[PDB]
């Protein structure tokens, strides 16, 4: 399946070898980008006058004359033909021969090719990513295989700007990186070159800037010394700040100035791009002048990023309409996901979906700010690029489906039952949430109506939620010992285990229901209280970060259902046996409404807490916001809202 798939396809049912000796016309005039791929595709082949005719070049080179008609005029454009007697690989442009190239390599399998003739261009002129997210920005091994995977996929854009970098952010953006990241830059922005990405390092100098010409000339200097590192492109973002750095006036000069002095001024700077303070819709003040302010002084080549409705949405055709109207031309997308930022403890490895497929003339770039997980986002970001590209022809599962196989080809079943049940966010402040565990939500939700009515559960259902449990150990523990992404498999494994442990419970748990006889029932009561001690064991020890620390899966359908089952058959054999087992469903070593722990709080979910030993007190906190400090003193219990400890 050709990914993004092209604007125009004809396929002739035939297919052809690839030729064991050709004969390659425009290999000198031609792109060297795109000429090293075609070379590295007819490795073990060779080329003299004798055999099959195989052109390349752009539109205006000599190879590719005869063509010229069939190139499509867009920017990026190109035409590829195969058939019997000749292979052609024209591009509108030097971009366009090269993603000519991309999709020529999915065309090829076992030295074979299929007779084809394809015109391809892109509906959005800027597609790509952004590295843009809160938290440990992605090493520089990961950064080098994002930018190989963008042009395989024909994204053209990478903006640099994690916010925990600190010569992005405040207040080293005014001082050059040291020799270590600058050589590190450096080496990115070849990289980004080879592959024909556009390296745009963007800066966020907003909260710390003072309207003067010391700060201005400090920018343009920081500007000045990217350039010496090679980036061409350049974005000024100022989301997230107070103060006088939100003047709107403030900003459109400054960025005017970078515009005339430096962007217009050197020979050959590409995108210039900046992000609003109102980056979205409720974040906007509809009646501030901000965004009309923007859009009136703001230079018309400039771009102007924006996420939607809300910090985190879709994108709408209203929506956009509502934006582009005030800041007078097509918005340049910043879409937050799979950014996990704000919900760290999970992972968002779900498809692609909810933006209009038929706005693409209504945006100047689309770009996807990922998780802190640089191969756990590539799912999303080979969706985005298929979306970026033919949104017309955008299929939201099949791109899915296609993306895990090409991350993961060794293990493609087993990353789609995990990813399947790692989609949703739960329940967040941006209120944003997206779908998970799909395939079995039917037969979970009834086997659990039943249930709770003593009418018996189909035998089917029951059946089904033991065949997913199953499935999922299965690519659990093939994960873990997948070899083929190991980076991939690094960044999981947390999951991974407590993806096992979730499926581990629900065997148990769906044992309790058959529940033979009274010792069996205890025995996996029991094995459950294990689990659920374990599950909170890895979520108290992995992902410790100071925000969301842990480790959620499954959390949309499965565990719902694994608790709710749990304490329900729990309820029966108590009324039943006159028992007083706990039907608690997550583990809890202190005692109290149930109680949670984080990192070394603990806390009431918002008249006597007994901690499971002695700690020193650090501190209490209550809102009804009161605080008193512990210091120390040696503290087991707490009677009558957060408590923190020495832990
Ligand atoms: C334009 C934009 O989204 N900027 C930031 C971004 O860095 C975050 O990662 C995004 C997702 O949490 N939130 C909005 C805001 O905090
Ligand atoms: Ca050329």
């Amino acid at each position: 399946s050709l990914q993004p798939p092209p604007q125009q396809l004809i396929v002739q049912n035939k297919t052809i070898d690839l030729p064991a000796v050709y004969q390659l016309n425009g290999g000198e005039e031609a792109n060297p980008h795109a000429v090293k791929v075609l070379k590295e595709l007819l490795s073990g082949k060779q080329s003299s006058k004798k055999g099959m005719l195989i052109s390349i070049g752009e539109k205006g080179d000599k190879s590719v004359r005869k063509y010229s008609r069939q190139i499509p005029d867009h920017k990026e454009g190109y035409y590829l033909s195969v058939n019997e007697k000749e292979i052609v690989l024209a591009g509108n442009d030097e971009r366009g021969t090269y993603y000519a190239l991309q999709t020529f390599a999915q065309l090829l399998k076992d030295g074979k090719l299929p007779e084809v003739e394809i015109k391809d261009y892109p509906s959005v002129r800027y597609r790509g990513v952004v590295e843009g997210f809160y938290g440990t920005p992605w090493s520089h091994q990961a950064r080098l295989s994002q930018l190989k995977f963008y042009g395989k996929n024909k994204m053209n854009t990478y903006i640099y700007g994690p916010k925990d970098d600190p010569y992005h952010s405040a207040p080293n953006w005014r001082l050059p990186y040291p020799d270590k990241e600058a050589a590190q830059l450096q080496e990115l922005v070849a990289v980004a070159n080879e592959n024909e990405v556009d390296f745009v390092w963007a800066i966020h100098p907003g909260q710390d800037i003072k309207w003067n010409k010391e700060d201005r000339d400090l920018l343009l200097a920081k500007f000045e010394k990217m350039y010496q590192l090679g980036v061409r492109s350049f974005a000024v973002f100022f989301d997230d700040i107070s103060g006088e750095g939100t003047n709107p006036q403030k900003q459109a000069e400054l960025l005017n100035y970078i515009d005339e002095k430096f962007a217009q001024v050197k020979p050959d700077i590409n995108q210039l791009v900046m992000c609003p303070t109102e980056y979205n819709k409720s974040w906007s003040n509809p009646n501030g002048n901000y965004l009309t302010t923007l859009g009136d002084k703001l230079n018309p080549s400039i771009q102007i990023m924006w996420t939607g409705d809300r910090v985190i949405s879709d994108i709408t055709r209203d929506g956009i309409s509502w934006i582009n109207e005030r800041i007078k031309r097509p918005a340049y997308i910043w879409w937050n996901f799979p950014v996990s930022d704000y919900v760290r403890d999970h992972l968002l490895l779900g498809p692609v979906y909810g933006n209009d497929t038929t706005i693409a003339k209504e945006m100047s770039g689309f770009v996807t700010n990922p998780m802190e997980h640089a191969e756990s986002s590539k799912i999303a970001i080979y969706s985005v690029a298929s979306y970026a590209w033919n949104p017309a022809k955008y299929d939201t599962w099949q791109t899915w489906k296609d993306a895990i196989r090409t991350i993961l080809p060794s293990a493609a079943e087993e990353l789609e039952c995990f990813a399947m049940h790692n989609s949703d966010l739960g329940p967040n402040g941006h209120g944003y949430r997206r779908e998970e565990s799909m395939d079995i939500q039917p037969a979970a939700e009834r086997f659990l109506k039943a249930f709770k009515e003593g009418k018996n559960y189909d035998k089917a259902d029951f059946e089904t939620l033991q065949y997913t449990f199953e499935r999922m150990k299965e690519s659990a523990d093939i994960l873990l010992m997948n070899t083929e992404n190991k980076p991939l498999i690094v960044e999981i494994t947390p999951w991974v285990h407590q993806f096992k442990l979730t499926a581990e419970m629900g065997e148990e748990v769906l044992k309790m229901v058959e529940g033979r006889n009274e010792s069996y029932f205890l025995r996996k009561y029991n094995h459950v209280k294990a689990l659920q001690q374990q599950m909170f064991y890895i979520d108290q020890t992995s992902n410790q970060n100071p925000y969301q620390p842990g480790v959620k899966t499954a959390t949309r359908v499965i565990k719902p259902l694994i608790d709710r089952t749990f304490a329900t058959v729990v309820k029966f054999f108590n009324q039943k046996f006159n028992a007083h087992l706990d039907a608690t469903t997550d583990y809890m070593p202190h005692k109290m409404l149930p109680l949670q722990v984080k990192a070394n709080r603990v806390l009431i979910s918002p008249v006597e807490i007994e901690l499971d030993a002695i700690y020193p007190g650090e501190n209490i906190q209550i809102n009804f916001r009161l605080s008193a400090g512990l210091q120390k003193a040696p503290v087991k219990f707490v009677r009558f809202f957060v408590l923190t400890i020495e832990k």
